C-alpha cells in the first residue's frame, strides 16, 4: 500500500495514546521494567473515504496486511514490542482508527542517589519514520492516555502516568523522524527499610561502642572485630538491587560512613591500651571517656551533614 | 469474518470455563505463576446453522481462520498466552463449541502479612472486547471450571479452583469489555519452618543467655557476640523467597524482635561489667540474677503480642 | 480432513511409541527435567488405502497439512512439545507410520525422603482427545519404546525406560481420554556426599565435643559457640537443590538432630562452668567425663533410630 | 518434493561441513555450550541437472521450500538448532551446494577429574535419517570443517576443531541413520587459580599451624578453630562451576585433605592441652615439636600421592 | 531475485552504516552486550532502473521478498538479528537504499588487565558472502554511522563510535567475503570502587595491623585472625563481574598482596609470642616496632610496584 497524499503540502498527523494494563518488574539493576498496554494511532487516509449511501456499511473494519499503517515503534525498547493488532475501523471520511496490545521491555534509566527515598521519571519513546513521498508528525491524542486502577508495581507507587504533549522533529540519515515523550512518574515504598534495615545495621554499630564503657583490650578487640563481621554479615542479608555508580548513593556515604566509625573505634581502643601499657592511664582514660559522647555525636552530626546535602 | 447479527438488540453471550490441566512454578518474589490448562467457550452464531436433513454431517467441525470467534485475552498475563486449538464443533442450530489448551505466566500478588502460614487467593482475569456492530457479555459455564486430581504445587495446598459468576462490565477507550474473575484458592506447607528455622533460629538465641549464669565479661562477649554472627550466618542459610514490603510480615516483625534481644543482651553485659568494675557487685548481681527470668518472660510474651495482633 | 470411520463400531487404536534421544537437566527444585526424543504412532485410517497396481508407488509419503492425524499431546509439560514432523509413511492397505522429534520440559514429582540416596520414577503422560464421530484408545507398540546408549543424567543412574500397557480410558468435559503411563526409573550417585559432605560435616562436630577434656569455660564457649559457625557456613558451602517438604528428609532429621548435639553441648558446658563455680567440682567434673561417651553414643544410635525409620 | 532415484543401488552421499562463527558460554554445571556456525551440505540429486546451452544460466539458485533437502539434524542439542539459509545453488550436473546459519546450545559432557588442569573433548553429532525409497549415507567434505581466527573461548584455550571422517550407520526404529562425530578439542587456562585460590588457600592452612609454637589452649583454639571458619569462608569465596561427581575431582580429594589437616591440628591441641593437664609436659611437648614437621612433611608428601594418582 | 550484471568486470559495492538506537546490558563476564540500531545499504542494482517521465512515480518502494538484497549478516553475534525491515526506496537510476531495525546480542572480548580502570573497543563485524556470477564488496558511507545523544551504558562511558574504513577481504569455503570492523570505545566509571571497596578494604587490612601496639598473643590472634574473616566477608560482599583470567589483573595482583600482608602478619605475631616466650624480649620487642614501620612502607611501595608495571 502507499501514503497518503497530502491535501495541500502538509505532514501526516498520527494521534497517539497508551493506556496501561499492566505494569510490572522494575529491574533497579537494568533500569528496565516490563509494560503490557493499548496503542490507539488516528490518521486521515483521505484514500479509505467511501459513501453512506452507496455503501450499505457504516465503519468499515479492515486488515493490517489489508491498508497502510505508519511504522510506529519505540526507541528505548530490549527487543521489539510484542504487538497484537485489535481493531482497525475507518470512518466513512477515511480516518482511520487503530489499535494494538504490545508487550515489550522498556530501559529507561533511574536515579539512585536520593535511594531508598529515590524518586523516578520513566520514559516510553515513540517514534514513526517520514517516507519518499510525505512525511509522518506525531500528536498526543489526551484522550486515549492513562492508567488502569489495577496497575501495580509492589515497591513502588505509581502516581501519574502523563505525556510530553509537543513532539521532537529531527533529521537523521537522510529522514524526518517525530519522538514523542512518555513519562511515569513512581516514588518509592521505603517502609520496611528503617526497621528492618537502618535500625538492626545501627544495633550492631552500638553493641561496637560498648568498648569505652570497658578498661580490657581483649574484649574490646572481641567487640569491635566480631561487630565488623556482624556488619559485613548484616551487609550481606541486605543484597539489594543497584547498579555501578559514577556518582554517590545516599546509602553509598552512609555505608562509607559506617565502614570508618569501626575504624576509629579500632584506632581508640588500640591506643586506650597503648596508653595504659605505657603507664599513663590519666589520658588513656579521659581518651575513652571523650569517646562516650565523641563518637556518638560525631556520627548524629555525620547523619545530618549527609541528609543536608543530598535532600 | 463478521460477529454474528442480533435476534433482537441483545449482546453476545460467550460461555466460558477453565480446567487447570498443571498448575507449577509460584515465584513468592514476582507474585507470578505458570498455568496449563484447558478453555471452552459456548457462543449462538446463528450464521453457521446448517440442516440435519440436507447437509449429510451431524456436528460440523471448523477451523480457526474459517470461522469468526471473539478476541477472547487474559488482563494479569506477562506475554500473550500459548494458545493452542483443540476443537471447533458447531451444533446443527449455529452454536459453536470451541477449545483451546493455553500456557501462559499468570500474574497475582500474594499475601505475606501471615507467613509462613500465609493464605493466598490467585487471580485469572478474563476479558472480551465489544465491536462496531454488536457488544459481548461472558458467562460461567459452571459444568467447565475445574482442577484436575494430579494438579501439584509443591509448597502449597489446592483448596479450590472458582469462578466470580458475576461478569464486570465496563467502557475503556469507547469500547464495552466484559471481566470474568477466576480465583485458585491455596495454604501454605509450613511443616518444615517449625524443626529447620524456627526451632534452630531459637537455640541460637537461647545460646545468647547463658550469659547470665556467668560472671566473665570475656565469656560473655564471646557469647552474646558470636551467637550474633550465628544468627546472621543461619538467617542466611534460610534466605527466602519473599519481596519488598509496604507493611509488615508477621515473620518480619519476629526478626526485628530477635535483633533487639541481642542488642538488650550487650546492654545488660556491659552494665554486668561495669557495674562490678565500679564495686557495686549487689546490683550487678541482682541485674544478672533479674534477666534470667525477664528475658525468657518478656520473649515469651513478646511473641503473644505478635500472634493475637497477625493472627 | 475427516477422522477415519469405523468397519464396526470400534474406537481407533493408536499404537504409541517414545525413544529417548538425549535426557537432561533435572531440577530437584521444579521437579522438572527436559526430554528430547521420537514419537512413532500407527493407525489404520482405511481411507488412504491405495491399490500396488494403478498406483505405480510402493508407500506413499504424506504432509503433516496434508492428512489427519490425531491430537496427540502430553499432560505434565511445562508449555506445548517442540514437535519437528520426521515421515508420515501409509502402508498399502491405510496404515499411517507417524514420526517427530519432540523436545520439551516434562512436570514429574520427586521423593526426597530418602534423600541423598533417594530414588526416583519420572512420569510422560500420553493423552488423545476422541471427536463428535469416532473415539480414541491408545496402545503400546512395544518395538518403539525405549533409551539410546548415549543417554546421560549426571547426577543420577539411568536405569530402564518403560510403559504402563493398560491405558486410562475416562470422561472429562462430555469428551472420551485415553492416557498413557510412561516410565522412567532413576537412583542416585551419592558418592561425593560421604567425603565431601557427611565426612567434613562431622569432623565440625566432633571439634566441638573436644570440650569435655577441657576444664576451661572460655576455651569451651571459644569451641562449642565456633564450631556452630563452623557448621552453619559450611551448611552454607553445601546448599544443594530441594524444595519445600510437607514431610521430612532422611538428611532433614540428621540437621534437625546436629541442630542439637550443638545445643546440648552449650548446655553441659554452662552447667560444668556453673557446678565448678558454685564450688561442686565432683559433679562438675562427672558430668564432663559422662558426656566423654554420652554424647558420642547418643549420637551413633540416633543415626541408627533414624536409618532403621527412613529405610 | 522426491528423494533422488539411484544410478544403480547406492544410497546418496551427503558431504557435509562445519565452520565454527563464534564459540561461548560453556556451562561447566550443564555440560553444554553455545554455538554459532555455517553448515554446508552437498550432493547430486541427478533431477535438478539442466543443460547451459538452452538454460540461459549458469548455476541456479534455489529456494528449501522450492526443492528437496534432506532432514540433517543434530542429536546432542538442547531444543532444535535455530538455522537461517544462506544459499542453494545448483551445478548444471544437478549437484545442490546447502548453506546455513545455525545457532544451537550443544550438550557434550565433560571430564572434572584433572580440574583445574582439566582437558576436554566436546561433541557436535549429526544426523540424517533414511526414507521408504533411498538411503542416506554421511561423508565429511574436508574443505569446510574448521574454526575462525576470532572464536573464543575465555577461560579456555581453543586447540582444534576436527571431524571422525568415518561415519555410523545403524538401524532404529525400522530406519537406517547415518551420524558423524565432530570433535572441539579444549584445555583449561588456570593461571589464576594458584595466586588466588591454592595459594592464599594455602596461607589459611598454615596460619592453623602457628598452633605448635604455642603453649596456650586457649590461643590454640582460637587459632584452629577461627582457621577453620576463615577456610570456609574462602573456600565460598572460591565458589565455582562445577556439577555432581559420581567420582572424584583433583581438588575433590585436596579438599577432603585440608577439612582433615584441620581437624588432625584439632586432635593435636586438645592432647597438647590434655597431657599437659595431666602433668607429662614431657610427651605433651615432645607431641607438639614432633608435629612441628609431621604435618608439613605428611601434607606435602600427600599433595604428591595424590598428583602421582590423578596424573 | 538474481544479482545485478557487471557494467564491466567489477564488483558490488554495498555502501553500510549503522547508527546505535539503544546500547545496554555490557556482561563484563561472558563479554558481551545488547545493541539495537538502524543499518542502511546502498547499492547500483541497475535492473531496478524506471524513467521519471514514462513512470508516474519519483521513488519506488519496493518489499524485501519483492527485490534483490545480498545476504549483509554479523560474525560475533548469539543467535541471527533481530531485523525488522523499515524502507527499501530505489532511485531513478536503479540505486537502492535499504533500512533495518536490528536487535542483537554482540560477542566483543574485553581487557581485564587495568581493571576498575579498565578502558575497551568492542566490535561488531559485518559480514556479506559473494555468489557465483558476481562478488561483493563492502563500504562506509561515513553519514550514516554514528550513536544518539540518548544512548546510556551505565558503568561505562560512551566516548566514540567508529568504523574501519579499509574492508577485509577473503577467500574462505571456496567463496569471496567481505568484512568490516565497527568499533565503539568505552572507558569505566570507577567512582564508587575508591570510598566503596579499597577504602574499607584497607580499614580492615589496618585493624590488622594494631598487633604491633599489642605484647598479647591472645588479642593480636584475635585482631590478625579475625580480620582476615573480614576481609574475605567483604571481599564476598564485593563479588563482582569478572570472567575467567589466563594472565593478572591489576586488581588480581592487588588481592594477591593482601593474602599476604595478613599471613606475613601471623608469621610476625607468631614470632612476637614465641621469642618473648623464650626469653629474649629484646628481639621480640625490636621485631614488633620494625613491622610498625615495615608493613606499612613495604606495603605504600609495593602498590607503586603494581601501578608502575600494569599502567
Amino acid at each position: 500500500v502507499s501514503p497518503p497524499p497530502p491535501i495541500a503540502d502538509e505532514p501526516l498527523t498520527v494521534n497517539t495514546g497508551i493506556y496501561l494494563i499492566e505494569c510490572y518488574s522494575l529491574d533497579d539493576k537494568a533500569e528496565t521494567f516490563k509494560v503490557n498496554a493499548f496503542l490507539s494511532l488516528s490518521w486521515k487516509d483521505r484514500r479509505l473515504a467511501f459513501d453512506p449511501v452507496r455503501s450499505g456499511v457504516r465503519v468499515k473494519t479492515y486488515e493490517p496486511e489489508a491498508i497502510w499503517i505508519p511504522e510506529i515503534r519505540f526507541v528505548n525498547v530490549e527487543n521489539a514490542r510484542d504487538a497484537d493488532v485489535v481493531d482497525i475501523s475507518v470512518s466513512p471520511d477515511g480516518t482511520v482508527q487503530y489499535l494494538e496490545r504490545f508487550s515489550a521491555r522498556v530501559l529507561s534509566p533511574l536515579d539512585f542517589r536520593r535511594y531508598p527515598f529515590d524518586s523516578q521519571t520513566l520514559h516510553i519513546y515513540l517514534i514513526v519514520r517520514s517516507v519518499d513521498t510525505r512525511n509522518i508528525v506525531l500528536a498526543v491524542d489526551l484522550e486515549k492516555v492513562g492508567k488502569n486502577d489495577d496497575v501495580f508495581l509492589t515497591g513502588w507507587d505509581i502516581e501519574s502516568f502523563t505525556a510530553v504533549v509537543k513532539p521532537a522533529n529531527f533529521a537523521l540519515e537522510d529522514r524526518l523522524e517525530s519522538k514523542l515523550d512518555y513519562q511515569l512518574r513512581i516514588s518509592r515504598q521505603y517502609f520496611s527499610y528503617i526497621p528492618n534495615i537502618i535500625l538492626p545495621m545501627l544495633f550492631i554499630l552500638f553493641i561496637s561502642w560498648t568498648a569505652f564503657w570497658s578498661t580490657s583490650y581483649e574484649a574490646n578487640v572481641t567487640l569491635v572485630v566480631s561487630t565488623l563481621i556482624a556488619h559485613i554479615a548484616f551487609c550481606i542479608l541486605v543484597e539489594t538491587n543497584l547498579p555501578k555508580t559514577p556518582y554517590m548513593t545516599y546509602t553509598g556515604a552512609i555505608i562509607f560512613m559506617i565502614y570508618l566509625f569501626y575504624f576509629v573505634a579500632v584506632i581508640e581502643v588500640t591506643v586506650q591500651h597503648y596508653l595504659k601499657v605505657e603507664s599513663q592511664p590519666a589520658r588513656a582514660a579521659s581518651i575513652t571517656r571523650a569517646s562516650r559522647i565523641a563518637f556518638p555525636v560525631v556520627f548524629l552530626l555525620a547523619n545530618i551533614i549527609l541528609a543536608f546535602l543530598f535532600f
